[PDB]
């Protein structure tokens, strides 16, 4: 009796029954509407006009008035979620009559002849029938078995009305155990001129598998099978956390695992349910938490929790705040033993969060969501492009991985937005040139998403997880003994983790990287990470250092979590001959409290055996004697200027563009007289002398000695012996 | 828990006001509020059990009612236990923040009641709080919370001793592990808490179920049962938070390593 809401449930019993027309409401609210039940009903699920016009019936006063049924079939047509608010509404006029209905066999390659045995009778004789929209289980088709199901999307059929949604008619079959100019035609999927809203699947998302089954794995554990767990004692966790980056996708998650669930689900609306009085959320969160109680196979759906729960620490509001953390832990804690229950929060950032939901009394079980990387995105392009589909658009996979190649810094919203403005500097492009054309005949190349990563003006260029692109053993042309001992290095952890326990020597952990300001100690960090095929973490100097006090310490610490989170890895800092000077030259409180932080966590009482850092530096003795200290950063590399044979490999590959026969150069003698300089000096010299040969008669097919030799005078190594002696002192002393 | 409430005849006879108040705090997870339980269940006294904020009410003398009636109930039955929760919420400290509303009246009209009609009679409070500085000054007083009970980090042997009753309770028809693997994690889980270590033991029972279902096609978990490869993993993964504390254990070695 007066009724204000519905909640869905699905039509229990299996088999047939009504299976389009259950809608088991109470009489009291069918009274209430002054329905016949003769007649159809219409549920509206606040919004969305067409309220989805289904015939109705009565239950056996056991059904509560709240919760209706309006079985699986209008359930997964509909992408009616278990836990979704419901509003009836009275019918509209009577529809006419069908035309055409035609199958799609979803899923499938079709060809059911065979399997046929006429599913017209079966499929037309339930009552009701909402044509565009039906999907019903295998059940048993002769031998064979197997799952099929098929596609009523598409009609030719007119209705007066925009309102009604799917536009239902009148079925009048003839058949026992005639139709409408039969329906078996073409193997179409869901026609898009509906736009219907279709359900999310698992293939949707792409690149991130390692750890989307963790996730699957922790939230089936709980839910299909808690006998099996709870037979230990131990009790299953209640609480999953999602993190990363914005726009990484864990509303993807969430609605996936709501989409692909049979169980019912509870999702919260944030600040709605936030009000002035103080007693009004808690009535509606113990409310919920009954709800879900209730039903035994349940699932909790929180989004934003940190704006919810945020840190009594950093901010005292007041008002609606860790009372409701308070409540929240207290209800949940004890809310059953066994039962089937798992609730999933979402998250922007996961220090903000407050430590009482941060403990493993709650929500021990985390999933980590980073930025995708050059794999994930090119698996994601690969997925968006079959979305849009060959017809809207030539792609081949070269262009896709040459994307995924540029696009290093981008989240999976950024390559999205880009797809759809890609696809509007198509439109513009059309219509400005081709004079309203047919838009598929442009369709979609590379030449708008060249303009597409030009002004895409993206989001993520600051963070502290920046890959270098991939960089073969060829292009380095350097010496062999750094290169072998470099390898031996990383060759020692990796496959001696265990010669290392059983004798006790561990690992050095440190490697120290000191040099001319020339080559050979930044880009060899891109090579080890090409060669090891391991993720690194290429941290830049200076980029940590911020105006907050305290920011420092808070990404150091992040980064160093996230190193011994990701599996064994190598670690390299660009620069460290600035955070490390301290009593050399005047620096702030907070790089010395920084470097603190440092040395306590590379060998102070916590000791990590998978990871393996790596310090490069451009002046050596801006390194302390705190943390020049034996047993961390032992290992000591000159990596001098490049030698004759790596200065000649140098030259020839940037000279392999160029004709060296024509130009007539042996590519031996520039490199005896191109002693003194360095490798990034040499290719300064051969761009210049290529634009000193080019600008004469603008495009030429080689780089003539003349302009070898004029650029020679032009530049200088800017290098000094005294520098040199220096870097041979600081050797010789360690 | 037993000399005020079993034998209050032998502190009535000296009559000097016996204490009400205990104290229960330490660090977070260290296993407060169950070993309350465990004094409810082992009391055949009566219990009463403050939910905090929830008692709260926009109302000023609503709370005010409703907690004088929770004390006469409470002194109603000669046998009873008072258990107080979060009382960080509850009694916030006046000085820090003067929000208002709900305040430091709470606290004097608790610290009235308490110390208003208790002669001799049989009441016990346990007051159990995270930080203890959080509550004011005025509860934290010989003549409100004399009693004091020091609840700190498990140190080696008491890691030990709850690692081999967890799993003994758990039975060894589920788990092979012998006592120096239970010592090696032991003195491994250097900084860890008794809540941590119940999270590595749930997480080491997780990496069995991906392990058992990923690797030998839903093998029966009894012919599989519980290693130390998963519980190792399980302590990387866990992602601990009781790294930054003023005490800390550092490890022990014997005179063999000593060199001097
Ligand atoms: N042969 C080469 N071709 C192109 N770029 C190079 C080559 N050798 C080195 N580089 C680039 O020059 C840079 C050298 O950095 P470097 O000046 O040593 O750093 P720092 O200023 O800290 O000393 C590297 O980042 C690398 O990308």
């Amino acid at each position: 009796k007066l009724p204000a809401e519905f909640i869905t449930r699905p039509h229990p019993s299996k088999d047939h029954g009504k299976e389009t027309c259950t809608a088991y409401i109470h009489p009291n609210v069918l009274s209430s509407l002054e329905i016949n039940p003769g007649s159809f009903c219409t549920v509206g699920k606040i919004g969305e006009n067409g309220i989805l016009v289904i015939a109705r019936a009565g239950d056996e006063e056991v059904h509560p008035v709240n919760v209706i049924t309006l079985s699986t079939t209008i359930r997964s047509v509909g992408n009616l979620i278990l836990g979704d608010r419901l509003e009836l509404k009275k019918a509209q006029v009577q529809p006419p009559y069908a035309t055409k209905v035609t199958v799609g066999s979803l899923q499938g390659y079709n060809i059911l002849e065979c399997m046929e045995e006429k599913v017209i009778q079966k499929l037309l004789d339930d009552s009701g029938v909402i044509m565009p929209g039906m999907i019903f289980q295998n059940l048993k088709t002769k031998a064979g078995d197997e799952s099929i199901d098929v596609v009523i999307t598409d009609a030719s059929d007119d209705s007066l009305p925009d309102v009604s949604q799917l536009d239902l008619n009148m079925d009048d079959m003839y058949g026992g155990l005639g139709s409408t100019h039969i329906t078996f035609s073409k193997e179409t999927q869901a026609n898009r001129k509906y736009n219907l809203p279709e359900p999310l699947s698992y293939a949707a998302v792409g690149g991130l598998d390692k750890e989307i089954e963790s996730l699957k794995s922790a939230i089936e554990i709980p839910l299909h099978q808690p006998t099996l767990f709870s037979s230990f004692g131990v009790s299953p966790p209640r609480g999953i956390l999602l993190h990363g980056p914005p726009g990484t996708g864990k509303t993807m998650l969430l609605r996936v695992v709501a989409n692909t669930s049979n169980a019912h689900v509870l999702t919260i609306n944030g600040p709605s349910i936030v009000s002035k009085y103080l007693g009004e959320t808690e009535a509606a969160l113990r409310d919920i938490f009954n709800e879900a109680r209730k039903y035994q196979p349940s699932i909790i759906f929180i989004d934003e929790i940190d704006s919810i729960a945020p840190n009594r620490a950093n901010d005292d509001s007041g008002e609606v705040e860790s009372r409701v953390v308070a409540t929240l832990l207290t209800l949940m804690d004890g809310m059953g033993a066994a039962g089937k229950v798992v609730v999933i929060a979402a998250t922007n950032r996961p220090n903000s969060v407050d430590p009482a939901l941060r403990r493993p009394g709650r929500f021990d079980q985390e999933v980590e969501i980073g930025i995708p990387d050059v794999d994930a995105r090119f698996d994601i392009l690969t997925k968006q492009f079959s979305r849009m589909s060959s017809d809207r658009h030539v792609l081949d996979s070269e262009a896709i991985k040459y994307i995924a190649s540029k696009t290093h810094g981008y989240v999976g919203a950024d390559l999205t937005a880009l797809c759809r403005e890609s696809v509007m500097k198509t439109i513009q492009r059309g219509l400005g040139t081709d004079a309203n054309i047919d838009k598929f005949s442009l369709k979609v190349t590379l030449k708008d998403v060249e303009s597409a990563m030009v002004d895409i003006r993206p989001s993520a260029m600051r963070e502290i997880f920046l890959e270098m692109p991939k960089v073969y053993w060829s292009d380095i042309g350097g010496q062999e003994e750094l290169k072998t001992k470099m390898k031996e290095m990383i060759q020692l952890p990796l496959e001696a983790s265990e010669t290392f326990a059983r004798l006790g020597i561990s690992a050095p952990k440190g490697v120290l990287l000191y040099g001319p300001p020339g080559c050979s100690k930044t880009l060899t960090a891109k090579a080890l990470a090409t060669e090891s095929g391991i993720n690194f973490l290429a941290v830049k100097g200076p980029e940590i250092f911020n105006k907050y006090v305290g920011e420092s310490e808070r990404a150091i610490r992040e980064i160093f979590r996230k190193a011994r989170s990701a599996a064994p890895s190598i670690i390299f800092f660009d620069e460290i001959d600035a955070l490390s000077p301290d009593r050399d030259g005047s620096s702030t409180s907070a790089a010395n409290h920084v470097l603190t932080s440092l040395l306590n966590e590379i060998d102070g009482v916590e000791e990590l055996k998978g990871v393996v850092i790596v310090a490069a530096t451009n002046r050596p003795d801006e390194i302390d004697a705190a943390l020049l200290r034996p047993g961390r950063l032992d290992r000591h590399i000159y990596v001098g200027p490049p030698d004759v044979n790596a200065r000649l490999e140098i030259l020839k590959k940037c000279t392999k563009k160029f004709n060296t026969e024509e130009s007539g150069v042996d590519l031996h003698e520039l490199a005896d007289r191109t002693e003194g300089y360095s490798g990034a000096e040499v290719v300064l010299l051969c761009q210049e002398a290529g634009l000193a040969a080019i600008m004469e008669d603008l495009d030429v097919a080689k780089v003539e000695l003349r302009h070898f030799e004029k650029a020679f005078k032009g530049i200088a190594r800017g290098i000094t012996p005294e520098m040199l002696s220096y870097y041979e002192e600081f050797a010789l002393r360690s």
